[PDB]
């Protein structure tokens, strides 16, 4: 689809058996999800932005369904104020910015 | 143009006669630039990012070119880690997300 930017570009995702709303975010390198359980190994990471840094858990090789499109990649889990789909998964669904 | 997301979507902007680099960021409602001089009065705004909230200076009706496209609108100035072009200006340049 073509999503305009008049409002926040929010979509439904499926991750870990759960449905969530998330922001399609070209400014985010990585995908960052609010606290939830995911299977497998993880390692700690710090990520930063406006307001400073937060600590997250990095899970690799996680499958997500984004607006009906399946992708796999790393997911960061921690105290983000909104679920963010970053470039590492936007590429896999073929998302582009067009103007 | 059609911009893929394998790398950060960095473009050149021109503001105040000066060229700067900025990130096209669909996850930002507003445009936020690092400390610089802009004309006119400003008003206060608080914005929340991944690590918390920061105070910025809001300047309205500022002339700005984004990847060659002319825009006139609101620019927030403050301690952002990167210059960010948010949805207020992405809509003026006709940008959409496509997949
Ligand atoms: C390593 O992977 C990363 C690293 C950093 C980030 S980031 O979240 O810090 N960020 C990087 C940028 C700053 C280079 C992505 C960015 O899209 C972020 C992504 C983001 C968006 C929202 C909050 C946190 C992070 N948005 C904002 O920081 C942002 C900017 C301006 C404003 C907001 C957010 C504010 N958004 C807001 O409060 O959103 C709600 C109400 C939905 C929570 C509105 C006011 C202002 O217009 C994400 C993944
Ligand atoms: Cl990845
Ligand atoms: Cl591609
Ligand atoms: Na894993």
């Amino acid at each position: 689809p073509q999503i305009t930017l008049w409002k926040r570009p929010l979509v439904t995702i499926k991750i870990g058996g759960q449905l969530k709303e998330a922001l399609l975010d070209t400014g985010a390198d990585d995908t960052v999800i609010e606290e939830m359980s995911l299977p497998g190994r993880w390692k700690p990471k710090m990520i930063g932005g406006i307001g400073g840094f937060i600590k997250v858990r990095q899970y690799d090789q996680i499958i997500i369904e984004i607006a009906g499109h399946k992708a796999i990649g790393t997911v960061l889990v921690g105290p983000t104020p909104v679920n963010i789909i970053g470039r590492n998964l936007l590429t896999q669904i073929g998302a582009t910015l067009n103007f």
